RNA sequence: UACGUCCCUCUCCAAACGAGAGAACAUGCAUGGGCUGGCAUGAGCGGGGGGCUCGUCCCGAGGCGCUGAACCUUGAGGCCUCAUGCUCAGGGACACA
């Protein structure tokens, strides 16, 4: 009941998904927007070099105070993050929906990343303790990714 | 399509982070040598108040000699190509509906 979109020829469309992922709402947002257009192994290959520290995530909307960087130029950009957590829960998504592209008959060489979104999950409630007798709250805000990818060939 | 730009890498006249100046097989980097400076004579070995032993031989702070020795010297980043090592079709992304 969760997808927004679906694909044009379901046929050559594999799906995946989180339920919840326990990764930051506010980094999940720009790990998974910056591969809405990439193919399949462009965008894996961005996850790797994150990792590395080579090139960033550009945060654009959740941005907010982040420290400016050299990186972000790629993207139009002048403040962007690695943020590392983000990155390898959307390389196990990318490994699920080309797993389900291999048992549709695809290749998955040519899976072009139609789709993304992310949205957020319920919270998860803590507290902290603050001065002068205070509790106050330190919520957890997870998040849900979901994607298809379409193939694109000759 | 090309010229190219940017990231990663290297340098520091720049610098909170970006930006900047540069370099990108280049004495570029690494280590060594010499210079230049700093401290103040290294470990080791051998020949003095006194005091043991049976003229000799041991204990003794300090001293003297080898010894302006030894060590340190660019590194947030002194000098000299003075010698040698290391690189082996640099890699990614745009430029490009």
């Amino acid at each position: 009941t969760h997808y927004s979109r679906k694909p044009q020829v379901s046929s050559k469309s594999a799906k995946a998904k989180v339920s919840d992922l326990r990764c930051h709402y506010k980094n999940t947002f720009e790990t998974a927007n910056v591969i809405n257009g990439m193919p399949l192994r462009k965008a894996q290959q961005l996850y790797r070099q994150v990792l590395a520290k080579t090139r960033c995530i550009p945060f654009k909307r959740y941005n907010g105070k982040i420290g400016r960087t050299a990186q972000a130029k790629e993207w139009g950009q002048t403040k962007g993050r690695w943020p590392r957590k983000s990155v390898v829960a959307m390389m196990s998504l990318l490994k699920n929906a080309e797993a389900n592209a291999i048992e549709k008959g695809l290749d998955p060489n040519q899976m072009v990343i139609k789709h993304v979104q992310v949205d957020q999950a319920a919270r998860m409630r803590r507290r902290t303790y603050r001065a002068h007798g205070r509790i106050t709250p330190y919520m957890c805000s997870p998040c849900h990714v979901q994607l298809f990818m379409s193939e694109k060939k000759e």
